[PDB]
DNA sequence: CCGACGGCGCATCAGC
DNA sequence: GCTGATGCGCC
DNA sequence: GTCGG
């Protein structure tokens, strides 16, 4: 970390602008502008030396500057004074709560954890156990705790049948030593593009990890999609562990390149790499590839037998999941 | 200048 | 009920 | 806010 003044300066723009004047690409824009900034091998001089990398601007450049004079960023200074930008800022913290909600509460005058707690009867089911477990999810997973949640997880999977397949992505697969959630992408052979030859298979899953009290609470679920709370179990005596969040994704067998491809992320990389496939003339998702006709159009999935046949579509040399981390 | 900026699952709501 | 928009989430 | 044409 290098340059770690210069990207949470960027970092905090962001999410000022996501949060507060729900301004997307802005928002897009700081984040890109940060990670590339993040993987700059050099200390920063200036903002010219800055512009000289893609994503970084005028406008950014001349924050840099300012950044670099002073330590801080009059903006941001103000922006932090400001009451309803701190207000907002701070309810979008809790998970089911966006910029719209948190402007909406304090509207209403919610403003602060304990405004929330006595208006739960304001709260939306997934707004509820964000606000349940507010600190428990602010709280980063250890490896050595993800490699046990892995455990159980692939294990209680393999009890429900053994032709299932569990994957652990997301920061974990790219090697991090912490992690912010579980994500597991599954595939079992009777759920391919062709056909789905059984139902339940992502919710009998779900049921046994909530059996064995592994799984807790239920953000949302349907056919493909489950986001929810797990808790590792504790010993005898033992304070218990943090409540995390977990999300698994059901993914056809026959597309588990693109999907693992997906599911690890980062989400800046995947931002990215698809842009770069669209600029080559693909397109990609989390199923497939497939090229953009000259109308523009998205055409047949192209066979795919790896993740790096992904890559070599578009013109990238293979980069393994470690570094992938933008 | 100016359009594009990644792609999509689930929850919720408006309109019919 | 449905469909389509929108909010919020995931990487 | 930044890029590409
Ligand atoms: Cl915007
Ligand atoms: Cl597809
Ligand atoms: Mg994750
Ligand atoms: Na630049
Ligand atoms: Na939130
Ligand atoms: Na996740």
């Amino acid at each position: 970390t290098l340059n770690g003044g210069i990207t949470d300066m960027l970092t905090e723009l962001a999410n000022f602008e996501k949060n507060v004047s729900q301004a997307i690409h802005k928002y897009n824009a700081y984040r890109k502008a940060a990670s590339v900034i993040a993987k700059y091998p050099h200390k920063i001089k200036s903002g010219a030396e800055a512009k000289k990398l893609p994503g970084v601007g005028t406008k950014i450049a001349e924050k840099i500057d300012e950044f670099l004079a002073t330590g801080k960023l009059r903006k941001l200074e103000k922006i932090r004074q400001d009451d309803t930008s701190s207000s907002i800022n701070f309810l979008t913290r809790v998970s089911g709560i966006g910029p719209s909600a948190a402007r909406k509460f304090v509207d209403e005058g919610i403003k602060t954890l304990e405004d929330l707690r006595k208006n739960e009867d304001k709260l939306n089911h997934h707004q509820r156990i964000g606000l349940k477990y507010f600190g428990d999810f602010e709280k980063r997973i250890p490896r050595e705790e993800m490699l046990q949640m892995q455990d159980i997880v692939l294990n209680e999977v393999k009890k429900v049948d053994s032709e299932y397949i569990a994957t652990v992505c997301g920061s974990f697969r790219r090697g991090a030593e912490s992690s912010g959630d579980m994500d597991v992408l599954l595939t079992h052979p009777s759920f391919t593009s062709e056909s789905t030859k059984q139902p339940k298979l992502l919710h009998q899953v779900v049921e046994q990890l909530q059996k064995v009290h592994f799984i807790t609470d239920t953000l949302s679920k349907g056919e493909t999609k489950f986001m929810g709370v797990c808790q590792l179990p504790s010993k005898n005596d033992e304070k218990e562990y943090p409540h995390r969040r977990i999300d698994i994704r059901l993914i056809p067998k026959d597309q588990y390149y693109c999907g693992v491809l997906y599911f690890t992320g980062s989400d800046i990389f995947n931002k990215n790499m698809r842009a770069h496939a669209l600029e080559k003339g693909f397109t990609i998702n989390e199923y497939t590839i497939r090229p953009l006709g000259v109308t523009g159009v998205a055409g047949e999935p192209l066979p795919v037998d790896s993740e790096k046949d992904i890559f070599d579509y578009i013109q990238w040399k293979y980069r393994e999941p470690k570094d992938r981390s933008e």
